[PDB]
Parts: structure tokens; C-alpha cells; sequence
């Protein structure tokens, strides 16, 4: 009678980092005729709002907006408070992780180097050996180097060692860069604020379901009714035949 | 005949880092009646805007608009093509200098650190010990210890040595990074330009026109007249006494 449908962003309502299509955003319209609707995504809140909608449309257009994993959670429009990432891990940690980032980094010689090799954000540092301050063919060249060396693997194999079994989680994603952050602080994280909003039910839809993907562990948690998807279109599928038989 | 005004932005137009007292925006304009104006700054484009009016209106009230010294070049509202550090200094003396800032930086213990200590601009890399992401809080901490310890100009003591003669300089500024930039990369960046746009006379004002200031360097040069001011006041003083006797 209450309920959520909690969508993942890239692969599940649009095309990796691009703006959704109009006939999806029109269908997700009409389900909140029958649900509240939320998305949840790693990417910052400016980047999520950019695929959704023009300007802050996405606050409006979904009940709920959790960027980065939910660290930072927008409810009927408006924003919630944050918590710090240094709060959570303690800034004796957190700084011993940069140190080992910078000094490992200082080793790395690449065919450039730019700025910006520890991003802070929300929900994450983002570490990246060439500097996040590149251009795009700069992007391409590292990512091509590091296919053959293995740079950013080799990275996150001596820092999860070094950090073993203080809490840190790793990721590899897109061209240049690793995530590093909590253990708890994937997607799951939204859940916690979820809980107290009384909903007899919350469907979440993800594209990687399967162990090793982003939304595995939402997926998984007893707190959703979990659903594998591979497409935008296929979600729009979902739910119809669950919400419009 | 074809006269320019150049003036510094802060301490000369502005309180530093301040928005413009309307009555110099306004002497400025009339100014203008009788011979072009310019503005050039160390601080990038989008806080010289800030500063002198809303929006992007400072390219239209001023004829020369050089942000970060001049590597950045708005005239008569047109934004011109930008040369970029790596194109001056090399990759491979860009990393050497990266390569040993991210070393140094991961031996020094500070009581936090956050991210973007290397921040990648168009007329310099800023180094940042604290991580420039900080908050103004975090800030005044970092400032009152490193006039304890003298952590910002030990790095550049030895980042001088190490790059002796290799055409860097080093300019300590606020509370929490210093500037790295190269030789000739000072105000007097702006002149190479401005030799080509047929002035008879260049006038220059500042308030740091002693040595070790920021406006030394142009405000001697042979290309400019230099006036030294020691607030706006001053230089709309001086303005009219030269211009409007
Ligand atoms: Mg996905
Ligand atoms: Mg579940
Ligand atoms: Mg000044
Ligand atoms: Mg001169």
C-alpha cells in the first residue's frame, strides 16, 4: 500500500552517463501514479540531475534523489544533511590512506601527470594517477596504458593489503581513476534513512545484480524485493507487469 | 593618443577579494571616456568577475580582462586562445615537479587532510598541504600552524634547491597553498600581448609594486608607466590627477 521502487541510474533508467530517454522518463510519471519513486546512484547529485532532467528537475520529477550511494539524500525536494566521510573513518585513518596514496602515487611515472590526484567527496576518495584535471584524449591514453600495465589494479592490491581489515572498500571504474570508501557505504547506505520512512515495501532495480556489480548488495539486502534488469526498457517491463497487470 | 589603464584587482580596484565600492566602478566607466581599461589578477577568471561585477558584465565594463596573470585573456568581450603549462614547461620537468611535491607532501603530518593538493590551473599548479577541498575552519587551523612550523615555506626552500635554475618561482599566498609557476609567468605575462594592439602608452597601478610584490615585475617593466597606490581611493586619486587635471 506504501510503496517505493528504487531505481538504480546508468544501465537501468538511461544509457551509461547520458541523458535519459523520454518515453522511460515519461513511463517512471505514470508508476508514481501508483508508487513513490527514488533513484540511487554513485555519481555526485550534479551529474545525476543532469541525465534526469534540466537544471533540479530531478528533485521534483523523483520522490527520492540518493547521490553518491545516499550519502547525500534529497526527500520530496528537499536536501538532507551529510555525514563526512572523515566522521566515519576518523582522521588518523583517513590520513594514513592519503599519505600511502601520495607516496605510492609520487613513485608512479606516467607519460603525464595533471591535478587532482585525490578527489574528496561525499561518499569517497577518488584516487587517479594521472590527475583528474586531464582532457579526454588524455583519459584515452592513460586508460590504454594502464590496460597493459595494470597501474590502477596494482594500486588497489597493495592498498587493500596495507588497510586489511580496517574498513576500506575499493572500486575501478571508468577510465582513470578507483574509488576507495567504507565498508557499508555502497549502495546500501540509502537504506538506513529508508527505514524510517515506513514503506511496506521498497523494489529495488539494478543492472549489476550479480556479485562483484554495484547494486549487488542492495540487491541482496532483506530490506528490498530485488529485481535484475539489463536494459531501460526492460525496467519499464518490471514494472508493468508488477504494478499494471 | 591610444591610451590603456591597467590596473591590479585586489588592494588596487577592490578590498582584497572583495567586490568593487560602486563609486570606483562608476570613475572607472567615466575613465573609459578617455582611454581603455584593463584589469589583470593572479586569481582565475570567475573570482575576478565576482569582484568587480554580476555575472560575466566585467568583459563588457572592461576593454582587457587577464585572469591568472594574463594566461587567460578576455579583450573586448572575446575570450582568446589559452597556452597551457605542460606546452611551457615540458612533461617530463612537470612530473619531475609533481613527482617530488606528491613525495614531500606524503611525509608530512598534519592534524587532517582532505583532497586536491595539487590543483592544475591555467598559470600555475597551486600546492595545497591540507588538500585545498577544506573548510574555512580547517583553513585558519592549517594557517595558524604553519606560521608555527613553517610547513608552506620549507617545502618551497626545498623545492627551489631541488629545481635550481630550472626556471620555477614560488610565491607563498592566504592560508593554505603556495603557488609554483614559471619564470616570466608573473603580471608581466600580460604585456606580450598587449605589445601587438598598437598603445602609445600602457599605464600600470598597483599596490605591491616593491620587490617581493606581485606587481614588482610589470610595474617596472619598460613597456608600462608604473604607479604604485596604496588603495582604491588612491587610484581613482591618481586617475585624475593624470587624466582629469
Ligand atoms: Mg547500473
Ligand atoms: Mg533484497
Ligand atoms: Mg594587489
Ligand atoms: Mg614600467
Amino acid at each position: 500500500e506504501r510503496v517505493l521502487c528504487l531505481f538504480d541510474v546508468d544501465g537501468t533508467l538511461t544509457p551509461a552517463r547520458q541523458k535519459i530517454d523520454p518515453e522511460v522518463a515519461a513511463f517512471l510519471q505514470k508508476l508514481r501514479s501508483r508508487v513513490q519513486i527514488g533513484v540511487v546512484g554513485g555519481s555526485d547529485y550534479c551529474k545525476i540531475a543532469e541525465q534526469l532532467g534540466d537544471g533540479d528537475e530531478v528533485i521534483e520529477k523523483f520522490d527520492y534523489v540518493f547521490a553518491e550511494n545516499g550519502t547525500v539524500q534529497y526527500k520530496h525536494g528537499r536536501l538532507l544533511s551529510k555525514q563526512t566521510i572523515q566522521n566515519h573513518l576518523g582522521e588518523e585513518l583517513l590520513q594514513d590512506l592519503i599519505n600511502f596514496c601520495l607516496s605510492y602515487m609520487a613513485l608512479l611515472r606516467l607519460p603525464k601527470k595533471r591535478g587532482t590526484f585525490i578527489e574528496f567527496r561525499n561518499g569517497m576518495l577518488n584516487i587517479s594517477p594521472i590527475g583528474r584535471s586531464c582532457t579526454l584524449e588524455e583519459r584515452i591514453e592513460f586508460s590504454e596504458l594502464d590496460k597493459k600495465e595494470k597501474i590502477r589494479e596494482k594500486f588497489v592490491e597493495a592498498l587493500k593489503t596495507e588497510f586489511a581489515g580496517k574498513g576500506l572498500r575499493f572500486s575501478i571504474g571508468g577510465m582513470i581513476s578507483f574509488d576507495v570508501f567504507p565498508e557499508g557505504w555502497d549502495k546500501r547506505y540509502c537504506l538506513d534513512s529508508l527505514d524510517q520512512d515506513s514503506f511496506d515495501t521498497i523494489h529495488f532495480f539494478g543492472n549489476e545484480t550479480s556479485p562483484g556489480g554495484n547494486d549487488f548488495e542492495i540487491f541482496a539486502d532483506p530490506r528490498t524485493v530485488g529485481h535484475s534488469v539489463v536494459s531501460p526498457q526492460d525496467t519499464v517491463q518490471r514494472c508493468r507487469e508488477i504494478f499494471f497487470p
